[PDB]
DNA sequence: ATGCGGCAT
DNA sequence: ATGCGGCAT
């Protein structure tokens, strides 16, 4: 995820 | 985590 | 050697 | 398969 908690995605 | 047990992230 | 999300890209 | 920190505990 984000970064934090990459997207989804990238 | 933290430095710490970067951020969530960086 | 820890310690975060669990999926759209 | 792909995508973030490179530590202060």
């Amino acid at each position: 995820t984000x970064p934090g908690v990459t997207x989804p995605g990238v």
